[PDB]
């Protein structure tokens, strides 16, 4: 037909394959970019981290490595001596810190003119609470009392806080330092803007008010740079961006001409899906991903744009993409053509299995959650139910599930047997079941694709 | 016939799929039940776990996050530390908490009148116990020592411990406390009254006493209330329950018809089983034990019941139920018909040599208790070896268990051989023989579904 | 033949089965009686527990539970501080131990009369190590200065260790208790003494002195008791060995009758292994493991075994043979009869694969240790190597393995790569090929029993 | 046709199996000798890993067990205090170890004459950092400041740190000690000259100074050694190499047979591959390796080498060889030659879908890196992903792969919500087809061979 014949076919009885080439220059192009780009990300990821490690160390009273979500505060006292510790800190840095920081002086909504650090409770407009009469009247709209802090180059150890309608205190300040470590994968170091808050929570109000450290940096370009002795990169881009439009244009007209010859054959005879050719969807896809990925990366580079998560989705998306379709070349012979055809065969009734079996899931994963939400830690969330079965179903991490459980055997007895039966159930029914009729759907597809 | 029908066919020669429709309203209502009242339960389980936390915090002396089971006190000096550090915890609250609390002041059993606070021993009533001559008169019966603390608004610290003969020390007190965290998932706040028991557990007399804290939590509604502005739940239950009677009824008169269908036909010829259609029984075990969950959950949402257990189990087996009957609208067509045929074809057999693998299993279990009880950790009870040897047979924690046993190869060479012989050998007679003889069931049941 | 013939056939043309009836007696009552066994060792396996622990923290400077394989000195005022904290510990233990304790005071090789600790030091009879000329002359033979403590009712501060010399240090004393914790399990209380050995291990030579506590429990029975008011175990256990010995005799009659009828056949003909009936084999195996058991743990209960061990390993191995026995009654039918000469005739393929697999594993085990024995800690020994790599092909802790590895990156890169091809090579041919060929054996096995 | 015939056929009409004889010794030769080599490498590795934790222990200022890549300093007293103490602990060294010790005094390029300590700061040339005006101009090159101290037998203390340009901070000594361990396994003591580097690492410039020490080993002969009364393996290393030359010869021999038979095959005709034997091609390798290995190890135990990770990489590469070679006898056999027949069809088919598998896998790999490298811990690297996954696929490591991902729904949803999809699908896909259609084709390979 000359249309739908294989490649090798077609070289027989005309051109030379001067698309399949291209294929290949645009993952290798594809995959090259995004390998730097990673390279990159991990520098600059790494930078933030250990300045996040160190400002915790810093600031944090009495703080320790893996102490994190159970850092909290249990009396008033200690309250008070964290929150002046860290004040205190973030007054003594220039003399104290291993870094080179800058102070950032307002210039901002929570900041006034001059002002570096910003200590401010949040209250109940009104609370009157005692549980000796049971009673309370609470207007809930929070009150913010801020105290300014002047960088050095004095009231903030007079703070009062409103223990009972205290809902909770907060930090802020921001430093400035210059990340010299971008040195050694060349490059012109870049100017960080660290924005820290420093939270004590107090929204359950139920007398333990946890402690936390988080980190917002704003990179820039440094004005009036210097490195002595020191566009790859954007040309590039502007390579990959060419290919990946030279592909575009390609199977964008190819899929025109299969339209075309669909619509001849249909007015010849006075099935349209089987005109499609769904590789070069997949192609088309990875492409427009591409295109807007690079895009996107150009102006992370230019340092206007610090979106890298969408980015960072786009271009891997895009790769993988791009290396599923070898699968197209892998086609065009006949021994892997026959695993990738038993695949195929397979593949609808294992969507359909998928759903009657997600259903089952669905209701194990209800139940699990409305009894063991309670009481077991792995349990608390419906997503974290979720994945605590679907690892459950594979093999993983169930002797802990057992232990978990076995921890409150003095507790509810009605609630273990609950536990041991949901458990046992559930397990057997989908390891020796589910995955075996799966295993069977398989072995069926391969037997008619063999006969 | 008119009766076994399919539902498309019924509507080709009869009236419309009315039925269907209701239990599909019925799946709807009852999971979105479900996941309201797993959220509420999620946040008081999570104030009351906050609480507990912060008082193990103030009451136990040098307690650190993670030291529950292996916190205990080893000199007598330890001793009355922690218990004089809680009783003057105890006393200073007022002062030294972050939450809000109030004291209870008796109206009970353990406590006096006006006594907030119980330090009671419990020792033997004659207690005359040597290790020199080997000689030991003990008269069993448990003496108790009552010492009541009034709370602040004296003969505590005088306390003396009978040390040969102790068997446990106790400290009871309550707290009543206001849940304002509840005020963000609207809600007006409850009035919690927090029961604390402090164990210094002396039962084994081995030089080592535990010391634990828990809590009881009791919730009521607080008197005079007042959040200055601020039945859905009550209406959606009683929505449910309405839905809930109509299927039941609607079920109810088919199971009718089809007993008298099946006693006319009985009659005429002058098997029974196949006349009786489980889903509805299914149905109907579901339908029942929603209606009595959401009583029970009406009755713990009116403050009056504070049974969570029950109501959960209930609540949560009705929702596994009703999410399994979409198998019965998955059947009504033919390439899900296939696969659900082919897993109750495969049952009996299943279960068949679940009975024998079981067997088998009891005796390894039965054998494993009683040889590695002394040494292993992780077979100290029937229960836990059962789940040490169900996750062993998937692929979970097997190393660990491994080296277990190699931290013993110094002590009994025999035991270390018998361990390695018994874990290699059920492992691999569970691993190569069972799940294979699984798989291969389901298969065979899939190829006869097929042929 | 009216022999081999099924039993529900011998009741059709003879008398009664009161043969299978003695053995799901003496299924019933080994279980009974192992399962009091257990519930009686627990406790006292418990209880000794409990008393090392209470051990170590009172005798170990220093000592945080967890902190057991890793504890150690390092300096020679840490080695000075821990010796003398435990010998000062021994003379303070009635005045600060939570427990009662007495002292021994020798009748023994290592303590001379009137001496209750020795603190003994173990040397080189001629040391004389010097790095700076790279030279040494040493006489290995140890040499023992032992200095001994009266119990309290004074040179020992005074000792001086030949530190460049010095093999270990040890410290040898016992305590006297009685186990009051028995009695919640009805029983008299037992007379508990305790050996205790400190040992602090420098025969490395490496400047890391590892300090250990071990416990070794002696238990007698305590003359003179008295519990004010306080046979079965002892009827129980003849009631046992009464039924095996008619269980034994019963069998050994079959199988008498058995050869003498295989004798006659083979006589009248002028296979022999068919006339064997292994089942009563093994119930004549279990019978004479329960037996012994039995009888062993009858001395141990009367005070003058204290062989544990070998008790619990014969009677767990009797119960297992007995619980295996029930398949001899599952194969009387014919729906479990299929599953079980399924396996039975799956068995011989399964070994000679098994020999095959293992001849590779044997490689890769030599090879894994002597590669990666100096750098990962799971690789150290032979039968580390041989359980990592089995947890390792049932997918159980591998991403810790690569971890190890990846914690080296940085030295040998050779050592890194090589890891890597080894782990990869041995799991996916473990994985992908051996488990789906014993999966195809018994698939293989099912298909040749249904057709 | 007298070649290629098996060998039970060559001794019915020809002579004896003389040469399956010389594999077997072979194979119990290496394997003794690899042992031998095996136990004498961990008595080596455990002398120098405790060697090291004693170092460690020594000189890092409030170093615990456990805190290896967590240990760091965080403000500029604490750098000062660290590398005072570790100064100080070298110059008390003599005093305070509980091994023995000597100073090494100079010889080399780091110490001058008669030093036997280097603190040596490393800064850049020319360094002028302000983040306050977002200015810099930095001349890279790295100048080297360096403090020699002469070991005890004084301007340490003046040190001035560079903070705002420094690179790291270094401490270099040796240490000479006699491994006086190795007497126990024979032997005669061996010298050790231990080469300590602590390192204050600064490249980040994070306000985090990681801090570690690493040792280097270098093995000597004690000159004038003396044990009073104290060739085996030097033999039986010749005797290796002898049975393994003989083994060469022989299997050279017959494969220059074989290739003059093809070569008189296709004359006499006027599947050349199928003259080859691949089992002599293995034989052969593992000579070559074992004798390389051998030779090694030999110079390794004579002192003048120490090139210990080639010489067992040759070794266990070896043994692995020598013992995967036993197939070849099992093969003579039918019921094992099935099996062995079963894997040679199958694997072909098992390699292609390997390819197309893992051409995904790479593509996942690659999406996984780019995506979650930012945010989880277990993704930081392309090999750690490809690590990750792959024990993913085989159970292993899954919930907490989804916890460290819970641990972020905080931030961004996006990514939260790619990493549910991405992990779903990834697992989905690999556990339920492609596992399943390599099981399917094991199974094929089965029934092929069987009918
Ligand atoms: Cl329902 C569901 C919710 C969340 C995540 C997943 Cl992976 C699922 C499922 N998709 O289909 C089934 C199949 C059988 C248990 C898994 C695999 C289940
Ligand atoms: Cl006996 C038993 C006790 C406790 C829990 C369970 Cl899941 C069981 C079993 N039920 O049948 C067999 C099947 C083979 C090992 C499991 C699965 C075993
Ligand atoms: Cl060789 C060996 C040593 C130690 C322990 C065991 Cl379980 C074995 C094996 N027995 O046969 C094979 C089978 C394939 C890997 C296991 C299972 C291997
Ligand atoms: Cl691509 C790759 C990179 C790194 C390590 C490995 Cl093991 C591989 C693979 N080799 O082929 C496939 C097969 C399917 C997932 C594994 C097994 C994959």
């Amino acid at each position: 037909y000359f249309f739908m014949s294989p490649c090798d076919k077609f070289r027989a009885k005309g051109r030379k394959p001067c698309k399949l080439m291209l294929q290949v220059v645009k993952i290798l192009v594809v995959t090259v970019q995004l390998i730097l780009f990673g390279l990159s990300n991990q520098l600059a990821v790494t930078f933030r981290e250990e300045n996040t490690i160190a400002f915790r160390h810093l600031f944090l009273l009495g703080y320790s490595d893996g102490a994190d979500d159970t850092f909290a505060a249990y009396t008033r006292e200690q309250l008070y001596q964290a929150i002046f510790h860290a004040v205190d800190q973030y007054l003594a840095l220039p003399d104290v810190s291993l870094g080179r920081y800058a102070y950032v002086r307002g210039g901002g909504d929570p900041w006034t003119n001059g002002s570096g650090l910003a200590l401010c409770q949040r209250y109940y407009h009104r609370g009157h609470v005692d549980p000796a009469n049971d009673t309370f009247d609470i207007d809930p709209m929070v009150v913010t009392d801020c105290i300014q802090v002047d960088p050095p180059e004095s009231s903030y150890k007079n703070l009062t806080l409103k223990f009972h309608k205290l809902v909770n205190v907060t930090i802020h300040f921001r430093l400035k330092t210059i990340n010299l470590q971008s040195l050694i994968n060349n490059e012109i170091p870049d100017c960080y803007t660290f924005s820290v808050l420093i939270t004590f929570d107090n929204k359950a109000h139920s007398g333990r008010i946890p402690i936390s450290l988080e980190t917002q940096a704003h990179i820039q370009e440094c004005k009036h740079p210097s490195v002595f002795q020191h566009s790859f990169r954007l040309l590039f881009d502007v390579v990959v961006i060419l290919t990946c439009s030279l592909s575009f244009l390609l199977c964008a007209r190819s899929l025109l001409r299969g339209f075309l010859l669909q619509n001849e054959f249909v007015g010849f005879m006075w099935e349209r899906l089987e005109f499609v050719n769904g590789w070069y969807i997949l192609l088309v896809t990875s492409d427009v991903l591409t295109i807007s990925g690079t895009i996107m990366k150009i102006g992370i580079e230019a340092k206007n744009l610090a979106s890298y998560d969408v980015c960072s989705i786009l271009l891997g998306t895009s790769t993988l993409l791009v290396w599923v379709g070898v699968i197209r070349y892998l086609t065009f012979f006949h021994n892997y053509n026959i695993l990738i055809a038993t695949l195929r065969v397979a593949l609808p009734s294992v969507m359909r299995f998928c759903c009657c079996a997600g259903v089952i899931y669905l209701g194990y994963c209800f139940c699990g959650w409305i009894v063991l939400g309670p009481y077991h830690v792995k349990f608390r969330s419906l997503s974290m139910v979720s994945e605590c079965l679907f690892s459950l179903i594979n093999g993983d991490d169930m002797f802990v599930t057992f232990a978990a459980m076995q921890a409150q055997q003095g507790r509810s007895s009605l609630v273990w047997l609950f536990s041991q039966l949901y458990l046992y159930s559930f397990i057997s029914l989908f390891i020796y079941m589910v995955l075996s009729l799966f295993i069977a759907l398989i072995t069926g597809a391969y037997d008619t694709i063999k006969h």
